[PDB]
Order: structure tokens, then C-alpha cells, then sequence
């Protein structure tokens, strides 16, 4: 192999060795190697890079060369043919309410994050790529197939460059590109603290000693909070309406306000945080500000793992749980807890399970205004909604009432996602989501489908008839083949979600491999695993395994009527409770008694 030990911005410091607490980096966690699981590494390869030079250059590069001797199809085009649908009508997921997508996109925020490369700042790169599509260094355009509509009206192609690698960033070549994972490995709600020492500390409120996160000194939500505004200028929120002028959020993640919804339960995370810091002070008077904020971010975090593998994987994985994610049998210092490549394209399931509107109800539940149900499109980066609109009630219930999107062989993207996605950076709302993935998957030089349906111990289909069996589809395969010419050559992220779902998920066989190995992974290999002996208390557990999304939603909200399934499609009011009946996080077991 080739040096053991790259890396850049890589930062500061070394274990506590005995501190109770995580790292903000995720530094530590192991203690025969310390750097495995941090913020700023490479992902994860559970399968050799492929690239077209075999060392950094994405299939579909040069045009020339083929991938197993044959011209790799473009992303918007196989985006045109096999993502798109017109007909919105009964795409809805009859059993998976909204909040059931919502999660998936906090989860995965909490896991990972390949930033796009930079090296931007007042440049004219940026420019070389939006004006005149030419293909450079990091500029990797997504050219409009011939009668794309898109060509009469937005350009030649859409801008698009490449993610982060490690070594340097700036050119590099000795051996095979690894993308930058910028955020901690461990479910540990970093999307809440950030990644980072420095960014970690802004977002705290360190003019008190109560251990709590700074809030919003502009804005009010009937007595609630709202997170920060960010500061920085341009403001892409701000952008969308420049009548308003009302910035981004500012979280432990960047991404905290690419739609509303998003936005919405950063909102709840923020405030359920302060809530824990104070009723841990008046349990623990003499506990400075420190404490507070580090026992209240471990409780949040464990309440984090708690949903994500007690209520939302269940029904993702579905049967395929058991066969993946046995049950915990403790820590184990042998498991490599990092995210792998794969994964940030396998967990893209999501994306097809975002509806077209969003909706806004009032206190029975009825439709909130004139203008209650919006485009998903308008709300890109639209915080000023949320602050100049309502607050975030009308929101929590939409979330609670509406359907997911049911992913559908047919109807796999909505249009509001695969034709007009604002992107920050630019000012148009006509990117394409699909395209954008597709792309990205050569970009991080991923493996066919085959050498994943390998992996996992599937068929590997070699014929349309092959194809046909395991799709159970004759025109998707159909589809599929015309444009790859064969299924050695399919993207994992359209060829692992063309997949039939097996029983009672959302996911088919070869993505409940990919997803049920990482997050097998991520808690066998966690030190700090909630249920990991040490971490919390016998009586401190036992409180824990009683809180779910529903209370959280009670506690910090002016919602007074939730279900108690909170994933599950409920109908209102007939699925619906008093908060009242709903179980409180006992915080007692928090005490301590002195002398
Ligand atoms: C708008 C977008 C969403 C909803 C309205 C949305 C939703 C999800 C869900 C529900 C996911 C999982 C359950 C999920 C996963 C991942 N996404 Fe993501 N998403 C919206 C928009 C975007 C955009 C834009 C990107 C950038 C893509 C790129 O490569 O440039 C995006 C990415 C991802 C992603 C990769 C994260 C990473 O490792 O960098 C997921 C794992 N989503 N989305
Ligand atoms: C840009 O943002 C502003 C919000 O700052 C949006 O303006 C809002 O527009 C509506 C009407 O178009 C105003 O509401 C009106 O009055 C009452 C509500 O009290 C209602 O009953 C009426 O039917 C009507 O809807 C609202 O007050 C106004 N907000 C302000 C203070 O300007 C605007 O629509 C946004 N424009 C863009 C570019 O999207
Ligand atoms: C809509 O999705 C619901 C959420 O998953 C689902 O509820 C699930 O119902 C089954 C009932 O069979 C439960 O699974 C367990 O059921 C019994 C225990 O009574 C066991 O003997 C079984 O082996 C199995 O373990 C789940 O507990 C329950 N899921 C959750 C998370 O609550 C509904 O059935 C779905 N509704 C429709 C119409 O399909
Ligand atoms: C850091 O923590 C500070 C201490 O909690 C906090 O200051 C407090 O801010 C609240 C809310 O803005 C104020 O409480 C309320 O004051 C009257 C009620 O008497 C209301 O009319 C207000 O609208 C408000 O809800 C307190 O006045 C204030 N506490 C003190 C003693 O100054 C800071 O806001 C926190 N800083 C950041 C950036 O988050
Ligand atoms: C911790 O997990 C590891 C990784 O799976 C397990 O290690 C296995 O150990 C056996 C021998 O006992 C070897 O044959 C395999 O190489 C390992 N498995 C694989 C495929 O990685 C181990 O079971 C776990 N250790 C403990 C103490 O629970
Ligand atoms: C994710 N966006
Ligand atoms: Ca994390």
C-alpha cells in the first residue's frame, strides 16, 4: 500500500483518556487508534476506487474511453428516461407519515458529508464552469442530452464540481482519490454541536454558566427559540426573497437549511438541548456551565441512537433487520466505525421518498391560510417562511399528518427535486437531484452494481432476462439496459434503488446490505453506545428507553395533541393523543447526592 497516514486540517489533540465525555472531532472514541471514526478523514473503501485512469479521473471523463467497452450513459439523460413522472397522483406512502423521510435526512446528516472542492474565492473557475460548461480540474459539468428542454431555457449544462480529497485539495496525483468525510462517524448529534472545535464553541452561549446553546436575539417563536442566524454574506436564504431579508440558520451542520422541514427539527434538537440543560441545573445547582452542556449532549445524543434504531430502522430494513443488526452484545474495539464511500450513495434512498408540497396545518389540524399547502421547490433555503409565517406549529403538524413519498419503480424522483433544486451557490431553481447523484458516484470513483450485488452474496445479472428476474420489471430493465448497454456498468445509486423492496421496509435486498453492514458497524464500534456498559447508569438507561419523537415534540413545541407511532401514517384526530398520555424523560436518575 502507499502512506498509512495522509491528512490535512486533521487537527489539534489527544485523549483525556478518561474524560466520560466525547470529543467534538470524534478524536478518541477508539484507544488503540485514535483517529478512527473522526471528522475530516476519508471514507471508508469497502471495495477498490474505480476510476477511468484507475487513480482519480470519473468514468464519463474523456469520452474516448469506455467502461468495459462501452460509452458510460449521461446523468440527465438517464435521468430524463428512468427517473422522471409527471402524475403525482397516489404516490403517497400509505403507512410512513412525512417525519419518516425527515429523520432519514437528520441521520444521515449526522453521519456524513463530502464537501464540494473549493479553491473558489473570487474566482473566475466557478465562472469557466457555470458560463461556458467546459470541463477542467474540478469542474465536471452535466451536459443536457439532445431535446432536453432544459437546453432551451438554462444553458448548455448544469455546473457541478467534484468533491474534496485528502492529501492536499489543490491538484495532487500519487495514488487512488479518497473523498473527505466532514463530520464524526458516530451517531453522536454533531449535526446539533458541529465537527469541529472552533464551530463547536460559536454556537454555545458562553456569556452565562448554564450550559446552554446560543439562540436567536432577532426572532421568537411565541416565547421558543429559533437557532442563530448565520452571518455570513452572500446568504442563499436571503437570496430567495430579498424583500425579507432574513439569513440561514446557523447549526452544528451546514446543510441545516437546504429545505424547511430541515430546518424545522434542527429547531426541536436546539431547544429540546437548553430544556435538558436547565432541569439538570435545578436537579445539580452546583454543576458548572460545562457539565450542563456536556450531560445535556449526552442525553441528546442517546436519544438520537434510541429513535434511529429503535423506531426508524425497523422499518426501513424491514425482515432484512434481524439478519444485519443482530442484537448488542457490547463494544467491540475490533470494528472499524467509519462511514464507508457506498454508503453516502446507499443512503441516498431518501430521495425518493420526498413528496412535492409541504403543508402547513393549524391547532385542529386543518389547512393553515389561503396558501397552506407550497411547492417543495420554493423552499430551498427558505428560512424566511418559517420566522415571517407561522413558526414552527404549523410545520410539526404537517410533518406529523402528511404522508412520505412512496418510492415507486414508475415514479422514482419528484420533479421538484429532479428539475428545480436551488443549489447555494448559483441562483437558478433548475438543478437536477438525480443527475447531481449520478454524477457524484463517478465522481467518488464507485464500483457498478454488479461488483455491489457481488459483495453482498447476490445474483449479478449479465442479460435483460437477468436483469428482468431480479428488477421484476420488464420495461425498467428494459430502460436500464438501453442506456448501459450492460448491468456491469449501472450506477449504484439508480441500479440499487430500481430494486423491488423487501418485506415490510423501504429498501430492497442490495441496499438493506449496504445500509445494515454500516450501521451494524457504527454501533459495535462505538465506545460510547448508550447501551455500552459504563457510559450510562443501570437507572439512567432505563429512563432513556422511554423517550420517543412524539414527546419531544410535546415538550418543546405548543402542539398538544400527537400520536404516539409518530412513523407510522396516523390520522387525525383518531390516531391522535393528549400529550398528557404520552411517557416523560425522567430526569431524576441525574441527581447527585453529595458527601
Ligand atoms: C432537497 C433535499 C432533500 C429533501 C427535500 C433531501 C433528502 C434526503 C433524505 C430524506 C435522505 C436520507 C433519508 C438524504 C440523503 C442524502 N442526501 Fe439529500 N436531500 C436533498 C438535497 C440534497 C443535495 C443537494 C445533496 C448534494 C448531493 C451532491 O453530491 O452534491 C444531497 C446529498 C445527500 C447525501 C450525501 C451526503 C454526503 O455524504 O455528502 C445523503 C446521504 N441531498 N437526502
Ligand atoms: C417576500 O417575503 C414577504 C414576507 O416578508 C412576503 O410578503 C407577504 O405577503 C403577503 C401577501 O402577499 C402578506 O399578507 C397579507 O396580509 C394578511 C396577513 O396579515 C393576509 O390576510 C392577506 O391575505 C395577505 O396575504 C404579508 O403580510 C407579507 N409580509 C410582509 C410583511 O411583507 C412576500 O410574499 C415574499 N415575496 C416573494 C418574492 O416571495
Ligand atoms: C404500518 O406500520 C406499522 C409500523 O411498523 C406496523 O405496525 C407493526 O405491527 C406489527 C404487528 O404484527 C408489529 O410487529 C410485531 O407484532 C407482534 C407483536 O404483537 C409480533 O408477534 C411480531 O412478530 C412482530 O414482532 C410491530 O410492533 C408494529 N411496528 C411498530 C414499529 O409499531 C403496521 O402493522 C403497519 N400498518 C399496516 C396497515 O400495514
Ligand atoms: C445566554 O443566556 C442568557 C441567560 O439565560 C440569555 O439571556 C436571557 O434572555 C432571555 C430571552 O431573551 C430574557 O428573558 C426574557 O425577559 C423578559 C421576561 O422578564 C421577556 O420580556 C423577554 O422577552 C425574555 O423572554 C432574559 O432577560 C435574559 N436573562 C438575563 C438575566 O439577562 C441570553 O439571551 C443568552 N444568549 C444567547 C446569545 O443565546
Ligand atoms: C468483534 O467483531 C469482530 C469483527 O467481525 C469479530 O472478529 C472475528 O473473529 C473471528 C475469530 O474469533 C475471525 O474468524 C474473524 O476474522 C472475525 N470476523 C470478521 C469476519 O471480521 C469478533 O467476533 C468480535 N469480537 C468479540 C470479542 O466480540
Ligand atoms: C441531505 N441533504
Ligand atoms: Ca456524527
Amino acid at each position: 500500500s502507499w502512506e498509512v497516514g495522509c491528512g490535512a486540517p486533521v487537527p489539534l489533540v489527544t485523549c483525556d483518556e478518561q474524560s466520560p465525555y466525547r470529543t467534538i472531532t470524534g478524536d478518541c472514541n477508539n484507544r488503540r487508534s485514535p483517529a478512527l471514526g473522526a471528522a475530516n478523514r476519508a471514507l471508508a473503501r469497502w471495495l477498490p476506487a474505480e476510476y477511468e485512469d484507475g487513480l482519480a479521473v470519473p468514468f464519463g471523463w474523456t469520452q474516448r474511453k469506455t467502461r468495459n467497452g462501452f460509452r458510460v450513459p449521461l446523468a440527465r439523460e438517464v435521468s430524463n428516461k428512468i427517473v422522471g413522472y409527471l402524475d403525482e397522483e397516489g404516490v403517497l406512502d400509505q403507512n410512513r407519515s412525512l417525519l419518516f423521510m425527515q429523520w432519514g435526512q437528520i441521520v444521515d446528516h449526522d453521519l456524513d458529508f463530502a464537501p464540494e472542492t473549493e479553491l473558489g474565492s473570487s474566482e473566475h473557475s466557478k465562472v469557466q464552469c457555470e458560463e461556458y460548461c467546459v470541463q477542467g480540474d474540478e469542474c465536471f459539468p452535466i451536459m443536457f442530452p439532445k431535446n432536453d428542454p432544459k437546453l432551451k431555457t438554462q444553458g448548455k449544462c448544469m455546473p457541478f464540481f467534484r468533491a474534496g480529497f485528502v492529501c492536499p485539495t489543490p491538484p495532487y496525483q500519487s495514488l487512488a482519490r479518497d473523498q473527505i468525510n466532514a463530520v464524526t462517524s458516530f451517531l453522536d448529534a454533531s449535526l446539533v454541536y458541529g465537527s469541529e472545535p472552533s464551530l463547536a464553541s460559536r454556537l454555545r452561549n458562553l456569556s452565562s454558566p448554564l450550559g446552554l446553546m446560543a439562540v436567536n436575539q432577532e426572532a421568537w417563536d411565541h416565547g421558543l427559540a429559533y437557532p442563530p442566524f448565520n452571518n455570513v454574506k452572500p446568504s442563499p436564504c436571503e437570496f430567495i426573497n430579498t424583500t425579507a431579508h432574513v439569513p440561514c440558520f446557523q447549526a452544528g451542520d451546514s446543510r441545516a437549511s437546504e429545505q424547511i422541514l430541515l430546518a424545522t427539527v434542527h429547531t426541536l434538537l436546539l431547544r429540546e438541548h437548553n430544556r435538558l440543560a436547565r432541569e439538570l441545573k435545578r436537579l445539580n445547582p452546583h454543576w458548572d456551565g460545562e457539565m450542563l452542556y456536556q450531560e445535556a449532549r449526552k442525553i441528546l445524543g442517546a436519544f438520537i441512537q434510541i429513535i434511529t434504531f429503535r423506531d426508524y430502522l425497523p422499518i426501513v430494513l424491514g425482515s432484512e433487520m434481524q439478519k444485519w443488526i443482530p442484537p448488542y452484545q457490547g463494544y467491540n474495539n475490533s470494528v472499524d466505525p467509519r462511514i464507508s464511500n457506498v454508503f453516502t450513495f446507499a443512503f441516498r434512498f431518501g430521495h425518493m421518498e420526498v413528496p412535492s408540497t409541504v403543508s402547513r396545518l393549524d391547532e385542529n389540524y386543518q389547512p393553515w391560510g389561503p396558501e397552506a399547502e407550497l411547492p417543495l421547490h420554493t423552499l430551498f433555503f427558505n428560512t424566511w417562511r418559517i420566522i415571517k409565517d407561522g413558526g414552527i406549529d404549523p410545520l410539526v403538524r404537517g410533518l406529523l399528518a402528511k404522508n412520505s413519498k412512496l418510492m415507486n419503480q414508475n415514479k422514482m424522483v419528484t420533479s421538484e427535486l429532479r428539475n428545480k433544486l436551488f443549489q447555494p451557490t448559483h441562483k437558478v431553481h433548475g438543478f437536477d437531484l438525480a443527475a447531481i447523484n449520478l454524477q457524484r458516484c463517478r465522481d467518488h470513483g464507485m464500483p457498478g452494481y454488479n461488483s455491489w450485488r457481488g459483495f453482498c452474496g447476490l445474483s449479478q445479472p449479465k442479460t435483460l432476462k437477468g436483469l428482468q428476474a431480479v428488477l421484476k420489471n420488464k420495461v425498467l430493465a428494459k430502460k436500464l439496459l438501453d442506456l448501459y448497454k450492460t448491468p456491469d456498468n449501472i450506477d449504484i445509486w439508480i441500479g440499487g434503488n430500481a430494486e423491488p423492496m423487501v418485506e415490510r421496509g423501504r429498501v430492497g435486498p442490495l441496499l438493506a446490505c449496504l445500509l445494515g453492514r454500516q450501521f451494524q458497524q457504527i454501533r459495535d464500534g462505538d465506545r460510547f453506545w448508550w447501551e455500552n456498559p459504563g457510559v450510562f447508569t443501570e437507572k439512567q438507561r432505563d429512563s432513556l428507553q422511554k423517550v420517543s419523537f412524539s414527546r419531544l415534540i410535546c415538550d418543546n413545541t405548543h402542539i398538544t395533541k400527537v400520536p404516539l407511532h409518530a412513523f407510522q401514517a396516523n390520522n387525525y384526530p383518531h390516531d391522535f393523543v393528549d400529550c398528557s398520555a404520552v411517557d416523560k424523560l425522567d430526569l431524576s436518575p441525574w441527581a447527585s447526592r453529595e458527601n
